């Protein structure tokens, strides 16, 4: 087997189904006493949380499921009808994922869209009838925030006061991401300074507004 389908078993048996917050607390132990692995952790993930709460969005893109902890963690908070989407290029973590956000009984409010970020943005408006997003969670990979960043803009997906918050700009770090973002007048940008998940290394969060056209 592989680490991922070790951290869903590990959840399975020693989370209560239905009970979101035990789901993230198994991962987190798991990822502490066995094998690290790349969720966003409850050091940042308590950082997310105080900006779902503050925002209430009704719909959420994730780019980047992995394993599902992150979305589990937002979606736990969403209000009742909010939606979140999540985006995985990776189909065996596609799979992990939709079990455990099953596992967590938050299914009816996430779906997984299978692919590339770069090749499913574009049809969020027409295939998946969505017209604007109130919060995007970047979290795939580093060379692709920036680019993705311009392709929701250009797609039309952005609406003023969308927050985008950007897990990982310090380490792997996303230079040119927050280069561009500081930079620009049409976003408000606030650095929220804090530690790679499991480790203590620093790292941090960016939440850039957008600001219109
Ligand atoms: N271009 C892209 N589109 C969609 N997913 C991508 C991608 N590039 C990388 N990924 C995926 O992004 C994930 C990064 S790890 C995601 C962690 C998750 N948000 C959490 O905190 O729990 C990996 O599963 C990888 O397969
Ligand atoms: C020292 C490190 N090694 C890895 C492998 C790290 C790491 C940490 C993350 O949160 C990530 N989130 C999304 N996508 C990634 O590629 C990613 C990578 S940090
Ligand atoms: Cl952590
Ligand atoms: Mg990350």
């Amino acid at each position: 087997d592989t680490k991922e389908q070790r951290i869903l078993r590990y959840v399975q048996q020693n989370a209560k189904p239905g009970d979101p917050q035990s789901v993230l607390e198994a991962i987190d132990t798991y990822c502490t006493q066995k094998e690290w692995a790349m969720n966003v952790g409850d050091a940042k993930g308590q950082i997310m949380d105080a900006v779902i709460r503050e925002y209430s969005p009704s719909l959420v893109l994730e780019l980047g499921a992995y394993c599902g902890y992150s979305a589990v963690r937002m979606a736990r908070l969403l209000q009742p009808g909010a939606r979140l989407l999540t985006m995985e290029i990776n189909p065996d973590c596609a799979a992990i994922t939709q079990q455990m956000l099953n596992f967590a009984g938050l299914q009816d409010k996430v779906t997984i869209l299978n692919g590339a970020s770069q090749d499913l943005i574009p049809q969020l408006k027409k295939k998946y009838d969505v017209d604007t997003l109130d919060m995007v969670f970047l979290d795939h990979w580093k060379d692709r925030y920036l680019p993705d960043t311009l392709l929701l803009e250009k797609c039309g997906l952005l609406r003023k006061g969308t927050v985008l918050l950007a897990d990982n700009v310090i380490v792997p770090g996303t230079p040119d991401f927050l280069a561009y973002v500081r930079g620009s007048s049409s976003f408000e940008c606030t650095h929220y300074s804090s530690y790679l998940e499991y480790m203590k290394v620093v790292d941090g969060l960016e939440k850039a507004i957008y600001q219109g056209p």
